[PDB]
């Protein structure tokens, strides 16, 4: 697995599960394309997005239904969803975890570049 | 002022300044029109974006410049940008306060939300 | 004001009102010897604990009193509080601003210090 | 492991590694107590701090020497170290997983309570 993400809820301190989101690439007149989706587990992770083959060098975009989330759970959002732009690298290390923590008016987003 | 942002170095601990920020409204056919556009000063904040009269109910995105900020400084940061989406205004007029906190790798944001 | 702390609930998307503080200070024998202590106001700020003059060098610690805060409002949080350690002034004298953003199950914080 | 701790670096996108850590337990005179230390690993991960034996439920504090972690890097941080202090419950929950998210003058922590 090349991307994987994993959402965290913090006003309960657990996984943040069945969480939908979509990934995108920027084609090059810069729209974006659906590229991968799903939703997140009961360890409130998502993998197997892509393939290293199919995940080549350029920028994508991550969205996450943030507010999908708190609308089921009977709580009010501020945000409409999160999402995180990056490119991916080459030269670079390329095993991408970006983790997203999620309160109702607040969230947080790191990435976490291994090999 | 009902919006603004406030941005803050993580790495320096301190205002982080000069950032650009554009911001964007979601027209009726769910394209995003362009609403307001600056640059944090030395306090890291931007005020006047807009107005009370011209800031009506809608789904507004802020995207704040991040990378360009840390090029400056000699970064290679790994976010493009920083997006905010939020409905605001839909149940009267609000007065919001956007809190962006930038790592290299890591960004927070906060929204404080006013009834005046 | 040499020192001040803000306090947001991330929750609620508001400032964190009568958040209770108390600020310690290193003895040379290495124990913590009571400095100040006061609550965040309506705009969850504390100002004025203490002077340029009562401020001088050494390891500082601020602890926010965040399950007391959790508590009133019906919540169990995680931790019974938040602390801040640092050494201050100790290349000359400046100005400290602690930012704390809370979540029941998670609590972030951050230092702006500026050369006056 | 009823305790475990994964600490990140917010500068790099990678695991914050060879992070020293101690571990303390509220004494019935309120004093702090050596209860179990560690350094976190490749992962910035550290685990079998203890056991739920001697997991009892009480007051604790994780203390993150997140000072020297930047100190051997190069850089001069804010804070003398990160500390987290919770009670551990056993009616609750009882897998604790504390995570923190290092930059030079800032420091998340959140926790995730499982079963």
């Amino acid at each position: 697995c090349p991307l994987m993400v994993k959402v965290l809820d913090a006003v309960r301190g657990s996984p943040a599960i069945n969480v939908a989101m979509h990934v995108f690439r920027k084609a090059a007149d810069d729209t974006w394309e659906p590229f991968a989706s799903g939703k997140t587990s009961e360890s409130g992770e998502l993998h197997g997005l892509t393939t290293e083959e199919e995940f080549v060098e350029g920028i994508y975009k991550v969205e996450i239904d943030t507010k999908s989330y708190w609308k089921a759970l009977g709580i009010s959002p501020f945000h409409e969803h999160a999402e995180v732009v990056f490119t991916a690298n080459d030269s670079g290390p390329r095993r991408y975890t970006i983790a997203a923590l999620l309160s109702p008016y607040s969230y947080s987003t790191t990435a976490v570049v291994t090999n």
